[PDB]
C-alpha cells in the first residue's frame, strides 16, 4: 500500500 500526494 502506498501515498502518492503530489
Amino acid at each position: 500500500d502506498f501515498i502518492n500526494w503530489l
